[PDB]
């Protein structure tokens, strides 16, 4: 479930808005194989805006699942928002969004949004994995 406006891969390679995507459209996984988006839903509400460095904010809402990298090399872990916010900040720091190309970034910074903000969802079949316009590796 991310923001309106968050621009995510087709299978080609082109963008599309998270808002335009449809049931049965191609995304593009992590792997570079295809991805079929169904059940489509959405809302509206405040959101968190996750800030890391070099790459573009990641606003989605409190339920989203984010693949990360946590230190002892590193470990994959899918862990929601809700819980990477009550974790304390020694803890938030130990853990990495990465995007494909396995460039790993950090992670530091996450706020709640002021006013609400309309959003869009969906689910993902095999690994549940996409990718955004800036080829960061998101979750259902
Ligand atoms: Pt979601
Ligand atoms: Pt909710
Ligand atoms: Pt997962």
């Amino acid at each position: 479930c991310l923001q309106n406006g968050t621009r995510l891969l087709r299978a080609d390679g082109s963008e599309i808005l998270v808002e335009d995507v449809q049931e049965g459209d191609q995304l593009l996984g992590p792997d570079g194989t295809s991805r079929t988006a169904s059940k489509i839903v959405r809302g509206e509400e405040r959101l968190y805006r996750i800030k890391a460095d070099e790459l573009e904010d990641l606003v989605c809402t409190h339920n989203h699942i984010l693949s990360l990298y946590k230190e002892r090399s590193y470990e994959r872990v899918d862990i929601t928002v809700d819980d990477f916010v009550r974790l304390p900040q020694q803890e938030q720091q130990k853990y990495r969004l990465f995007r494909s190309t396995a460039t790993l970034l950090h992670i530091m910074s996450i706020d709640l949004e002021e006013k609400p903000t309309k959003w869009s969802g969906f689910v993902v079949d095999k690994d549940s994995l996409y990718l955004r316009h800036d080829y960061l590796v998101l979750h259902n």
